[PDB]
């Protein structure tokens, strides 16, 4: 079974703020970075973002508390972030 810090949040709502997409990852565990991706011209966020957790354990926690966790018209997608 795979181990990581490093996580892909993908499906988040347009509103959702770097800020926000934070703290409900810091409800699991301490968060070592989070990041929401945003267009270059317009500001828009991407509906995504990589959260990045200080131990592995916690990622894992955050993969199976929130992935498939309903925000307003969506449904987020949480796992590890590997190449490929």
């Amino acid at each position: 079974y795979f181990q990581g810090t490093n996580l892909i949040v993908n499906y988040l709502p347009q509103n959702m703020t770097q800020d926000e997409l934070r703290s409900l990852f810091s409800s699991i565990g301490e968060v070592e970075s989070a990041k929401l991706i945003r267009d270059k011209v317009a500001g828009h966020s991407l509906g995504y973002g990589f959260v990045n957790y200080v131990t592995a354990k916690d990622a894992e926690r955050a993969i199976n508390t929130l992935n498939g966790l309903r925000l307003q018209s969506k449904t987020i997608k949480v796992s590890y972030a590997r190449p490929s």
